């Protein structure tokens, strides 16, 4: 069932595209990338000051990718949010807009494109991602209903494929404390105050009772339980919504054919993790790592995986180091067939990662690019 003539669903580890009307029925691959922005104060997807959006859809597609992730912040979907930071010299139909109708503007363009939108919820707040999926402040019935809002609003643009319920669980305290003082995500704790995994199937299944075309996408959580994380060497050293070592014994329960576990994995220069150093058999040491972090979730469950987020400053005024963990992650992702991703950041503008795009917001890094386009093939 689709409002657009299009439906998604998962077979296997792969996601089909299905058009009802013609009957046609392929395999996709995501190859892309997050253009950030509507998750910030300035309530719009950045660089616009400099380039016109437009011709920033086209230069992504240009280079081969086929899909963006677009973080957005409550404040974005709702009518009336003020856009900050756009050259309208430039971008003169966006005058006058909000924030919801140039992200509809934006993403109705990037389906004429052929470039598929995940939308991703990463921010309660327009400053930073919460540990959890509701606030002091903000309810989790608050979070639900902004995502049916966005459901039934963008369920109607073909190219949506789902949705990516919360940016990156995490914690904010150390275990034990972590697991049960509850200013943390856990996995599996039973707790449902803080179990991201039953949460996720909560606001999951309200959102597919208004787009039951659409995939949802799940992160892993930072710390998930004590069994669990301590069954591992590196098991307190998962990346934020990269934690997936949980999964085995709690499957989020949704339909098989519509959920899409998504871990972030980061290199040296977002944090240097304790397994990044030489003598501690860097980068070789990796692959395992990542096998059970969130790996294992493909290769051994059978589960579609999309790296939601990876990416880094590739020597460019970074530690040197991440060039050759961005080399080693690419390399294992290729062999071990996760096809399917999206780069951390379309932008240039993020602080430990740098992104595609250099400074001037038009000409790209060729050696971080063309390491990353082994994947495009
Ligand atoms: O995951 C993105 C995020 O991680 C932050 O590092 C956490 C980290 O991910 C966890 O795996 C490791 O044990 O240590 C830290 C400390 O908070 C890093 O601070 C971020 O800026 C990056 O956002
Ligand atoms: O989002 C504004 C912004 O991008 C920041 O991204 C964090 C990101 O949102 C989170 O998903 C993950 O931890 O990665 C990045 C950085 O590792 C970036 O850090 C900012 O400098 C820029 O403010």
């Amino acid at each position: 069932q689709t409002p657009t003539g299009i439906y998604y669903e998962v077979r296997g580890d792969t996601i089909y595209m299905i058009n009802v009307t013609s009957g046609e029925e392929t395999p996709i691959h995501l190859f892309g990338v997050n253009w950030f922005g509507f998750e910030t104060p300035n309530h719009v997807v950045h660089g616009l000051w400099k380039r016109n959006w437009e011709d920033m859809l086209l230069q992504i597609k240009s280079l081969g990718f086929n899909a963006i992730r677009l973080p957005f912040c409550t404040e974005s979907v709702k009518p009336g949010t003020q856009p900050i930071g756009i050259d309208y010299s430039k971008n003169p139909d966006l005058r006058g807009l909000d924030s919801l109708q140039i992200m509809e503007k934006i993403i109705k363009k990037a389906g004429d494109l052929g470039i598929f939108v995940l939308l991703d919820y990463h921010r309660i707040g327009c400053t930073h991602i919460e540990p959890l999926w509701y606030t002091e402040d903000f309810s989790e019935e608050d979070f639900i209903n902004t995502w049916i809002e966005v459901a039934k609003r963008f369920g109607k643009y073909w190219n949506v494929i789902g949705a990516d319920l919360k940016n990156e669980p995490h914690s904010v305290t150390s275990p034990p404390a972590a697991y049960t003082d509850g200013t943390g995500a856990t996995w599996g704790m039973g707790n449902p105050a803080t179990d991201w995994n039953l949460a996720a199937e909560r606001i999951g299944k309200a959102i597919l009772k208004v787009a039951p075309h659409w995939l949802i996408f799940v992160e892993g959580t930072q710390f998930t339980n004590p069994k669990t994380d301590s069954s591992y060497k590196w098991g307190y050293n998962a990346w934020w919504g990269g934690n997936l070592m949980a999964v085995k014994d709690y499957p989020v329960n949704l339909p098989k054919n519509k959920l899409v576990y998504s871990p972030h994995v980061y290199g040296p220069d977002v944090y240097n993790q304790p397994y990044f150093g030489p003598a501690k058999g860097f980068p070789d040491n990796l692959p395992d790592i990542w096998y059970h972090h969130f790996g294992y979730v493909k290769l051994e469950l059978g589960y579609s995986v999309v790296i939601g987020e990876f990416g880094g400053k590739y020597g460019h005024g970074g530690d040197p180091r991440d060039v050759i963990w961005q080399n080693k992650l690419v390399d294992w992702m290729i062999e071990n067939k996760f096809c399917d991703f999206f780069y951390w950041s379309w932008n240039p503008d993020s602080g430990d990662t740098g992104g595609i795009l250099q400074d001037d917001w038009t000409t790209i890094w060729e050696d971080k690019y063309n390491n990353l386009k082994r994947l495009m093939d």
